[PDB]
DNA sequence: AAA
């Protein structure tokens, strides 16, 4: 396993400014790694109580000032995360998907959901948050028959938290979110509507709360996707085409439809090949977003070597060495207040 | 949970 390459894209900067990295980490829940979708993984590599080693080793390492995770079991949050992440010095917030969602006590154990950790001597939490976006759908469907049958029916959540960074870095405020999307290729209608609805709740946190927003996610889509042009140029059109032409009037409770902020990814330009590794499928469908109005990106961890895998014989994760299918994102960015 |  050879180490990743920092890629430098501006360095420090004179004017009074803050750095601070953020890593965004899909970690693949225990529930969801099974033989039937990693058949070419080995049983005791795809075991909790294995592959939990390797995912702590990365985030302890990674050694993110902010670190955002998606596929985090309840329980293993409580029991693993946040007890082991306390011990380096942060704090955390966590919600599990499914929370109006009947089930038994053991199942509840189960379920996962998006978590967003701190360094408690850089940031302090002002606010915490939670976005279901089955919720959002149901309040903003009236009329739309698509509203209701396919956006209120997937389980679906973001958090963000509002943090105050200590001035000695340089009340600066900040906002980080952290959101897991619909799988389904079938779906990009939800995927770009989960989005929406995710940034217009985010902004409504930011004015209740001009503010540097991080919004790191799990978007499962391309950066071709109408769910990347959307964030990346403030808008899209309310007939693209990942609409599936199946909306219209119910898009704008969220608003050519349009969002405020002015957002960049950290990775733009294909600094890494794919973020999601499997099989059956490779691609960049994860991203650290920032404000680039507040802040610049002075670099990122690049990609593990193509030739080490390719040497290795992977051909996707998770493997004995690379306990999650995804592979985690991290960046180095610089705030002006 | 690019079931
Ligand atoms: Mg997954
Ligand atoms: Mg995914």
């Amino acid at each position: 396993l050879p180490p990743r390459p920092w890629i430098t894209l501006k360095e420090r900067d004179i004017l009074p400014s803050a750095s601070f990295t953020v890593m965004c980490y899909n970690v693949l829940c225990d529930k969801y790694a099974t033989r039937q979708l990693y058949g070419y993984c080995p049983s005791w590599a795809l075991n909790w109580e294995y592959r939990k080693k390797g995912i702590m080793e990365e985030i302890v390492n990674c050694d993110a000032d902010i670190i955002s995770l998606q596929e985090v079991e309840t329980e293993q949050y409580f029991t693993l995360f946040l007890p082991a992440l306390k011990e380096r010095g942060y704090d955390g917030f966590f919600s599990p998907k499914s929370r109006a969602k009947i089930m038994s006590e053991q199942e509840r154990k189960h379920v996962d959901g998006c978590a967003i950790f701190f360094k408690t001597e850089k940031f302090t939490l002002v606010q915490k948050h939670t976005v279901e976006f089955n919720q959002v759908a149901m309040a903003n469907s009236d009329g739309s028959e698509a509203m209701l049958n396919r956006v209120m029916t997937k389980d679906n959540i973001g958090v963000a938290v509002v943090l105050e960074v200590h001035k000695e870095l340089f009340k600066q405020l900040l906002i980080v979110a952290n959101a897991h999307m619909h799988w389904d290729p079938e779906y990009s209608d939800v995927k770009l509507i989960q989005t929406m609805m995710f940034v217009s709740e985010v902004k409504n946190i930011l004015e209740k709360a001009s503010i540097p927003l991080v919004l790191c996610a799990d978007l499962n889509s391309l950066p071709d996707s109408g769910v990347v042009e959307y964030l990346s140029n403030g808008g899209v059109a309310d007939n693209h085409k990942d609409f599936k032409e199946l909306y219209n009037e119910c898009l704008m409770n969220f608003s050519r439809i349009t969002h405020g902020f002015q957002l960049k990814s950290a990775y733009e330009n294909n600094l890494m090949p794919y973020t999601n590794y499997t099989f059956d499928f490779k691609g960049v469908i994860d991203y650290i977003f920032y404000s680039k109005t507040h802040m610049n990106v002075l670099g990122v961890l690049g990609p593990l070597d193509p030739q080490w895998l390719v040497e290795n014989n992977i051909t996707g994760c998770p493997h004995p060495h690379i306990p999650s299918d995804h592979f985690s994102l991290l960046t180095q960015l610089e705030l002006h207040p």
